């Protein structure tokens, strides 16, 4: 059934146009893992004790 719900969703349709902030949003996203791959980089060579 073609039921994209006109309620809230229309609504947030409008909010959704946010094209302002589809962007510096993904830079952040980027910090947020690729920063854990340094500091895990830096657990495996230091974790090593051969």
């Amino acid at each position: 059934a073609e039921g994209d719900d006109p309620a809230k969703a229309a609504f947030n349709s409008l909010q959704a146009s946010a094209t302002e902030y589809i962007g510096y949003a993904w830079a952040m996203v980027v910090v947020i893992v690729g920063a854990t791959i340094g500091i895990k980089l830096f657990k495996k060579f230091t974790s090593k004790a051969s």
